[PDB]
């Protein structure tokens, strides 16, 4: 058994716990905001007996005792913005720049998540973001916490991510 430590970060509101909840817990959360948990998930994960520790942290804009140790054990971050939430696009970088530096290291597995892809508008655009992520070197995927769509798919590239490191 395999441990994987994965560690969602993003602006507030862009859907970090509803993703981890959406995953862990195969729910939606419709706003239940928890006051930055930690989550295990025993799963099989390409015939590996993985156990995923989903560290999910709060925003820069609020109170967090542990984001800084999340972010420290973390082996592979999703680091996600909302795609109507222009602000939460450009923070994105911030989000990156400090994972590079407290992991001390330019090659840390990462995935850009666009979330909220169920939404009928959005400010931020698919080629907007992958044209940032191209940059960065890591995948973007689109996905929707409410609708569950991509979101194994977000989980398991990071962990795919890390086992390549
Ligand atoms: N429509 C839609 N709403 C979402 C999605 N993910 C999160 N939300 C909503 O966005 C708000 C903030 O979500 P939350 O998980 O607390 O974001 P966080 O602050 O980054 O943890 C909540 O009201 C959620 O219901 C999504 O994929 N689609
Ligand atoms: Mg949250």
């Amino acid at each position: 058994m395999t441990e994987y430590k994965l560690v969602v970060v993003g602006a507030g509101d862009v859907g970090k716990s509803a993703l981890t909840i959406q995953l862990i817990q195969n729910h939606f959360v419709d706003e239940y905001d928890p006051t930055e948990d930690s989550y295990r998930k025993q799963v099989v994960i390409d015939g590996e007996t993985c156990l995923l520790d989903i560290l999910d942290t709060a925003g820069q804009e609020e109170y967090s005792a542990m984001r800084d140790q999340y972010m420290r054990t973390g082996e592979g971050f999703l680091c996600v913005f909302a795609i109507n939430n222009t602000k939460s696009f450009e923070d994105i970088h911030q989000y990156r720049e400090q994972i590079k530096r407290v992991k001390d290291s330019d090659d840390v597995p990462m995935v850009l998540v666009g979330n909220k892809c169920d939404l009928a508008a959005r400010t931020v655009e698919s080629r907007q973001a992958q044209d940032l992520a191209r940059s960065y070197g890591i995948p973007y995927i689109e996905t929707s916490a409410k609708t569950r769509q991509g979101v194994e798919d977000a989980f398991y590239t990071l962990v795919r991510e890390i086992r390549q490191h």
